[PDB]
């Protein structure tokens, strides 16, 4: 499914990511936009065999596991085909996990570039 804004605003809020680790509401839904444009089911491939997966464009060489990616960790413990359901909370447990791990957002490349240092509240403006 393809998100509408405020409607994914309102589910990440649901799920505890607003001000989780720091990072207010609208730092994850800008980086939803910008990773998936709001569409659950987003796939593309890297130059390293990984593959990024879902709303949130989670990688397949540190923390989902899709059985063709060399070197997996699988650091969230799931594969990455229920990334890919329209429900996003498998997405978010395992984005809950990789902010955790030490560098904050910026796993997330187009959170860093095109997310962080603007005013992400306006992402949930109006909501
Ligand atoms: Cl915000
Ligand atoms: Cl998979």
């Amino acid at each position: 499914k393809v998100f509408g804004r405020c409607e994914l605003a309102a589910a990440m809020k649901r799920h505890g990511l607003d001000n989780y680790r720091g990072y207010s509401l609208g730092n994850w839904v800008c980086a939803a936009k910008f990773e998936s444009n709001f569409n659950t089911q987003a796939t593309n491939r890297n130059t390293d065999g990984s593959t990024d997966y879902g709303i949130l464009q989670i990688n397949s060489r540190w923390w989902c596991n899709d059985g063709r990616t060399p070197g997996s960790r699988n650091l969230c413990n799931i594969p990455c085909s229920a990334l890919l359901s329209s429900d996003i909370t498998a997405s978010v447990n395992c984005a809950k996990k990789i902010v955790s791990d030490g560098n904050g957002m910026n796993a997330w490349v187009a959170w860093r570039n095109r997310c962080k240092g603007t005013d992400v509240q306006a992402w949930i403006r109006g909501c």
